[PDB]
């Protein structure tokens, strides 16, 4: 439910095309009037299904108006099926791409991080947290431009918090550090910086560190006292400025991890020559490789 | 270990819900064979039991005198029933509502017995998370006991390879450590002294937000007169603002208030006697 939801059938305005992506129901679609391409995320919805999560997710997306975040074109409601209409990105995600091209070049990774940091600075300026930064959620269009997508996990966290906030009851025995986690969450937007650092390793190595480890064992490894941030594996392949970018983004203490704005001044993402031309090259490798 | 794949209604007669949602789905029940009374707590399951048996084994390997007795557990139609000791007198909140305010010596004994229970749970990397009068049980032997529901959300997690360490910490523990129990015990002592925690009449949200301000100062006992230096000091240190400075359960057990002589179950049997008089 949304206060600007179009109360009509999206198929009156769009021609459905193929289904997109694992980890979605997302469809490529074409505006019947304009022939423009879009992406339509359909989710069937009984009237008894709780709307809280879908309500927050639409809200999070409509109040975004930034180039590095997939544009929003309204939502629909018809026939017990909700639809979210957003910008379409012809090349899909960076994960879809590197599974074909192999590891990106350092300059390509540098451009991608700058564009992601720009989007994160905008999200964090709205006090939004993405919380699922990864190769699979960084979309690339035919022009080689970078857009951030998939606010599902961000919506889930916000939905449950507001619910845990009004199902609070008697917190009069609650310690101060617990109440801070109750109201604010236990972590802040700097988690997106860490995730970006992991994504940089992912685009260099085709998987995040510890990808071959059982996920539960990973949660325990990262919570141990002596846990050390991960590092690039093939050190000789990369410059010191890239290593430092990983080191600083992967600062273990969130009280010392630089913000998105600060990172956008780092040497790796402030060097000259970073433009979508680097990704047009990557996309040509994808086509002609 | 014995988890029964049986309907617990085969063995017990349910009698009445206990508490008022403060405990959840908890029932007084009678053993159909003997007449023994027990308390049966129901907890819903998903189709997700391996770890379940591990936590059960720990619950019956326990014979700590400050943990409620565990008799068994039933699994039936995706619902887990935990069979426990039944305390006729209920909680300390059940008691002081009829009795009134506890005495400083009675409060000191409770704090000692609760601290021992807390030291046990913390030694298992369990956090109680809900220390308060309503959750401190008193059996007819005069024993002060805590319930161990540590046995009792991958949605938040999903895949963890990209998440920050602090996000993983929130996903596992929850953003804090067992020292939150020490704060809740300090508040509980005040509850036992005044029949309410500090700020009971303020709106939950308001109270929550006031604590996050850096201008927050811990609460204190209402009437400075009725209480001794030891009690006041016990409060001060248990209600330490920063968890990095809050004393552990083991350390708090050496505090003067819970070490003094004369702490014995007589204090609690006296309380039950007063309760018995109030109900006639
Ligand atoms: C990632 C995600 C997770 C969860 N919900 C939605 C999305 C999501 C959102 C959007 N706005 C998208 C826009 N465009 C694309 N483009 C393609 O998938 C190219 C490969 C197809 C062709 N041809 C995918 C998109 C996926
Ligand atoms: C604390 C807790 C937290 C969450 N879930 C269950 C319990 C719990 C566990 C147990 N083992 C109990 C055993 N006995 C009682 N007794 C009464 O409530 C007497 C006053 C009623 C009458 N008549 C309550 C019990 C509550």
């Amino acid at each position: 439910v949304d206060p600007d939801i179009f109360n009509r059938d999206p198929r009156d305005h769009y021609d459905l095309l193929q289904r997109l992506g694992g980890g979605t129901e997302v469809f490529k679609a074409r505006d019947k009037v304009s022939g423009d391409l879009v992406a339509l995320k359909m989710v069937k919805m009984e009237p008894d299904d709780d709307v809280s999560t879908l309500q927050k997710e639409i809200l999070i997306l409509k109040t975004c108006r930034h180039a590095n975040i997939v544009a929003y074109h309204g939502s629909y409601l018809w026939l017990q099926k909700l639809w979210i209409c957003m910008e379409f990105c012809g090349a899909g995600s960076l994960q879809d791409i590197y599974q074909v091209t192999g590891s990106l070049s350092e300059l390509q990774i540098s451009y991608v991080c700058r564009e992601v940091l720009q989007g994160l600075a905008y999200l964090h300026s709205q006090k939004k947290i993405h919380r699922d930064i990864k190769g699979a959620n960084i979309l690339i269009n035919d022009a080689g431009e970078v857009r951030l997508a998939d606010f599902g996990i961000s919506a889930q966290i916000g939905a449950e918090l507001a619910r845990r906030l009004e199902f609070i009851g008697t917190p009069y025995w609650m310690a101060p550090e617990v109440a801070a986690v109750a109201l604010k969450g236990g972590y802040n937007e700097l988690c997106d910086i860490w995730s970006l650092g992991i994504t940089a390793i992912e685009l260099a190595e085709l998987q995040p560190p510890l990808f071959d480890v059982h996920p539960l064992r990973v949660l325990f490894l990262m919570t141990k006292s002596g846990y050390q941030p991960p590092r690039l594996k093939e050190k000789g392949k990369w410059s010191a400025a890239f290593h430092n970018f990983i080191k600083v983004t992967l600062t273990k203490s969130p009280k010392k991890r630089p913000s998105a704005t600060k990172m956008l001044s780092h040497q790796l993402v402030s060097q000259p020559g970073l433009n979508r031309g680097l990704i047009l090259d990557l996309l040509d490798k994808l086509k002609n490789g």
